[PDB]
């Protein structure tokens, strides 16, 4: 389960850190900032999977229709494409919980 082993808050420092390091090759997190490889992260924790304007998703993650939160967001980190299989983001995955809790505490304060 998520909702009894997930997050709990981290680092923000260090997430921004690893939001750098490893996810601004392909996204951008600020508002008003634009897709690029994979989508804009502004305003993800209020949204459906598959909804960002403008950009071309797969099928499979228009299909899933994931409301994210800090447990959808920690399962997909973990593996993407054994949470959404079909995903096109070509991301290995962040295996430790403690990197995922620095990243989500990260995500969840720079994406409102
Ligand atoms: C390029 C090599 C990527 C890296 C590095 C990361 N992501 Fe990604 N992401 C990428 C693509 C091409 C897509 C769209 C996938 C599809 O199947 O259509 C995504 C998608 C996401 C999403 C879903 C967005 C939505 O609007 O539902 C999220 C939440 C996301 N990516 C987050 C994310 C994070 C936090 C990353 C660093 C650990 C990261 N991605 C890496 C491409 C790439």
């Amino acid at each position: 389960a998520k909702e009894s082993t997930g997050f709990k808050p981290g680092s923000a420092k260090k997430g921004a850190t690893l939001f750098k390091t490893r996810c601004q090759q392909c996204h951008t997190i600020e508002e008003g900032g634009p897709n690029k490889v994979g989508p804009n992260l502004h305003g993800i924790f209020g949204r459906h999977s598959g909804q960002v304007k403008g950009y071309s998703y797969t099928d499979a993650i228009i299909n899933k229709n994931v409301k994210w939160d800090e447990d959808s967001m920690s399962e997909y980190l973990t593996n993407p494409k054994k949470y959404i299989p079909g995903t096109k983001m070509a991301f290995a995955g962040l295996k430790k919980e403690k990197d995922r809790n620095d990243l989500i505490t990260y995500m969840t304060k720079a994406a409102k």
